[PDB]
């Protein structure tokens, strides 16, 4: 399928949709590590995510997505699923491992963190939202059970960060792509959708202001909001 | 709360439960790659994963979990999520890169294939077990749309497999952690389970045999059903 005539990859490109309350939870977690790291990147604002052209680089039909060139230029990559976004940033720019982790024993703990919002908190969210907001019937009894799981992964969440020391989901100093995986889905303004007082997880909410008072978090949410309502409604954003 | 007197990590521990139909499908993620890598480890078969000694090693209260030594032995590290488990032997054991990918163009299908199975197939799957076996009503129209969901994933895959020469769903070469994550979730028994003729996805059902024809693969299926069943029922395996 051919591609529109304004993409072209000379950096990383981060496929999005037109900015709303309901459609940037997913892309701004690749913006966020983008933004900490200082990666050179455009941004591709997709009007139809069931556009051929678009399945051809995610199969999954959804943003976030990438197109980047390999680091020998030989290849285009690319990067699909929000969490292989993190991936993918952090194994191409984060030389350093300040977000992917340094050694084995940080890699541990950042891949647990990260994977449980993959595996439990990001899925369940999804299906709360479906089940609450998409599907044709209501299922008040599976809705529940949903948000049932949201709480108990947030009483995982404030477990850990009631460890000695433990200002960061996965290592104690400073944050990862497992806190970025995980701020959209545990801040007060996602519980209040959910139907939860956020003040009942005192110190998962400590950790929500303090991801949200980085420069990085403030520009990526600001800018993923923003998208597609600029000069340009649709395509490459200059 | 005080960890089991047999509990030592003088290796790899693989925390795992009684084998039987439907508790070793996540379990068996892990035990594929250390047969595949021949990682030397310990078998270790939990009781009650609601007891609070386990919960200090996975918070989520759930197996697959692994404790281990450091790289320089001097500390014990932890993974949990079958898909963190799959990331640390890679990183602690798959030096080549064989399972792991061995540059940023390998790795970057490798997690898009992986988080697609950890986010997607993996959690519809789970959720459509818990609803069709564990929770104390029947909701048909919820599992009927998780079943509807896991359709939609095993199309993904066909695909994947459809394209020239791509005999594996990351890389076209040989099978990677993405694939060793996908099997346990795509393969007959799993998709006859479901309700569901696997005979409809035919380069899918292929690449199952393929998978299931490597000796590491059969190996961990023959084990996984075993463990708890032997003259040991509870605790670490000799």
């Amino acid at each position: 399928s051919e591609r529109p005539s304004d993409l072209v990859v000379n950096r990383l490109v981060l496929f999005v949709v037109k900015g709303t309350a309901t459609s940037t939870h997913a892309t701004v977690k690749p913006l966020i590590l983008l933004e900490e790291l200082g990666v050179p990147h455009d941004i591709y604002v997709v009007e139809k995510v069931s556009a051929p052209w678009f399945s051809e680089i995610n199969p999954h039909k959804m943003v976030p997505a990438i197109l980047d060139r390999s680091p020998d230029g030989r290849d285009t990559l690319r990067a699909w699923e929000s969490t292989s976004t993190l991936m993918y940033i952090a194994d191409a720019y984060d030389k350093d491992g300040t977000f992917g982790g340094r050694n084995v024993q940080e890699r541990s703990e950042i891949n647990n963190w990260l994977t449980l919002h993959t595996a439990a908190l990001g899925p369940t969210a999804k299906y709360w939202l479906y089940f609450y907001k998409l599907h044709p019937e209501k299922l008040p009894k599976t809705i529940e059970k949903l948000r049932s799981n949201i709480t108990v992964q947030y009483d995982i969440l404030e477990r850990r960060l009631n460890e000695p020391g433990q200002q960061y989901l996965a290592l104690k100093d400073r944050p990862t792509i497992a806190d970025i995986a995980t701020l959209p889905f545990a801040m007060k303004s996602t519980a209040e959708l959910f139907g939860l007082e956020f003040e009942k997880w005192p110190k998962l909410q400590e950790w929500s202001v303090r991801m949200g008072e980085r420069e990085a978090v403030k520009r990526a949410w600001q800018r993923v909001a923003g998208f597609g309502h600029g000069e340009k409604e649709y395509g490459m954003l200059e």
